[PDB]
C-alpha cells in the first residue's frame, strides 16, 4: 500500500521501540541512539521515512538495518566511534546532502556525551576540505558533464538531456553548498535553498528554472542554458579562488 | 579551460598510451595489467568524452586513482591490487547497471598474464543470489522512499521537486530492470532508452519514461499520477518474481 500517513508522535513511539530493541539486543556495546533528518528536527512530513544512528563500542562495527513494514521504512546505522567521527569530517562532493544528518541529530540514548562530539566534529571541518572539495567536483562531475552534453548536441541522444540538466543543475547545488558550508534540510529543497544564496554561478538560477517548473522539452534552451552555466562556472571560480590545475598533462 | 574539446579516438589512444608508459615508468613491475574501459574501451568515444583507465596492481592492498584535466580533456585511472578489483567487480549494489559495464567493456593495453580477462570472468559470473538480494534492498531503499516523496509532495508541496524526483524514479526503476535481466548499460546517456527495450517491465515504466524521455515534467499531477501508477507495477512485479521479503514485524532484528 506504500508509505501510510503518520504523526510525529507515531514516528517517535516507533523510535523508541527500536531504541530498546538496539539496547535488549547489542547491551554494553552501544554507546549512543540518535534519531537525524526531518524527524530529527521535527520538521517530518506526513510520509517521512525514520532515520536514526548508533554509536557503538565495537572496534570497526560499521552495519545497517533498513526495511519497511508495508507502512513505513525506518533505516538505522551502527557505526563504531572512530568510524562515525571519520565520515562526520570527510567532505565529499555530495557533501551538502549526506552531513545534515549530523546538523539534526536528536539525541535518544547516550552514555558518554558522544552525539555531541559528532556534532563538534562536523562542525569543525577546516576550510580547505570544503575547497578541496569544490575543485574535485569541477573535474569528477562538472567538466564530465559538459562532456556528456556537448555529446548529446552532436550526436544525440537528445532523450537523456532532461535527466542530464537535472544531474547538472543539482551538482551546481553541490558547488554552492560546499561553497557556504551548508547542509541542505531536506533532498525537497535543494534546488529551492540553491539558487536562494548569494553568489550564484552565472546561469545557474535560469537553468534551476527549466528543472524547477519541469520545462525541459526544448533541447536547444536547454544546451544553450548548460554552457551559460558552464561559462558563470569559469568566472565564479576565478572570483572565489576555486582554481583547478590544468599545467601537468599527467599528474603522477 | 574552455570545456572538454572535440577529439578523435586516434588523439584519445595517443593520450592513453602516454598515461601507460608513466605508469610502466613509474610502478614497473608492480603493474600487472592496464585497461582502457567506457566509451574508448568499446571503440564507441563521441567526440567529447573523457578518459577512463584501469590498472591492476601486484601491490598488496593497494587501492588508489589520479582524476585530472588539462582543461581540455580529463582523465581518470583506478589502480587496484587484484584481490580488491576481483572482491570490487562480484560486488552487486543498486547502481551495478551503472558502475560494472566497466568489466565489459576493457580494452586490453598492457596485460602480464591473464589479468584482465580474469577481471571480465568474475565479473560475468556473479551468483544469482546477489542479484535477488541488490533487487529487495533498492526496493526498501531507493523506491519506497521514493514514494513518500512524491506522496509528501502530494500534500504539502514543493512541486518544483517533482521533475527531479520523477528522473530519480526513473533511473532507479532502470537500475531494478538492469539487476533483474543482468544487463550492464553502455553509457549513462543509453540508460533508459536500453530499460524500456527490456521485456517484462513493472507496469507503468514506460509511460513514467516516456515523461522522463520528452523533458514534459511540468503536469504535477499527471507526474503524480504515472509515479503511482508504475509503484503499482513495482509491488505485482516484485510479487510475480519473488523479490519478497517478510514485512509483518515492526522491527526485523
Ligand atoms: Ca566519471
Ligand atoms: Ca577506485
Ligand atoms: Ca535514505
Amino acid at each position: 500500500n506504500g508509505p501510510i500517513i503518520m504523526t510525529r508522535e507515531e514516528r517517535m513511539k516507533i523510535v523508541h521501540e527500536i531504541k530498546e530493541r538496539i539496547l535488549d539486543k547489542y547491551g554494553d556495546d552501544v554507546k549512543a541512539i540518535g534519531v537525524y533528518g526531518s524527524l530529527g528536527r521535527q520538521t517530518d512530513g506526513p510520509y517521512s521515512d525514520i532515520e536514526m544512528m548508533c554509536v557503538m563500542s565495537t572496534e570497526e562495527a560499521e552495519f545497517s538495518h533498513e526495511w519497511t513494514t508495508g507502512e513505513w521504512k525506518v533505516e538505522v546505522n551502527f557505526d563504531s566511534e572512530e568510524i562515525l567521527l571519520d565520515y562526520a569530517s570527510q567532505v565529499e562532493s555530495d557533501w551538502p546532502l549526506t552531513h545534515g544528518q549530523f546538523f539534526s541529530i536528536l539525541p535518544i540514548y547516550d552514555s558518554g556525551g558522544y552525539l555531541e562530539k559528532v556534532y563538534q566534529t562536523a562542525k569543525s571541518v577546516e576550510a580547505q576540505k570544503f575547497h578541496d572539495a569544490i575543485c574535485a567536483l569541477i573535474v569528477e562531475e562538472l567538466f564530465e558533464y559538459a562532456g556528456k552534453w556537448r555529446n548529446i548536441r552532436v550526436q544525440g541522444p537528445t532523450t537523456f538531456l532532461p535527466s542530464l540538466t537535472v544531474q547538472v543543475a543539482m551538482a551546481g547545488a553541490m558547488l554552492i553548498g560546499l561553497h557556504h558550508r551548508i547542509c541542505y534540510t531536506t533532498s525537497a529543497s535543494v534546488l529551492t535553498e540553491a539558487v536562494k544564496q548569494s553568489d550564484l554561478p552565472s546561469g545557474y538560477d535560469h537553468l534551476c528554472q527549466f528543472v524547477m517548473s519541469g520545462q525541459l522539452s526544448d533541447s536547444e534552451k536547454l544546451l544553450e542554458s548548460l554552457e551559460n552555466f558552464w561559462n558563470g562556472i569559469q568566472e565564479w571560480t576565478e572570483r572565489h579562488g576555486y582554481i583547478v590545475d590544468v599545467s601537468k598533462r599527467i599528474p603522477f
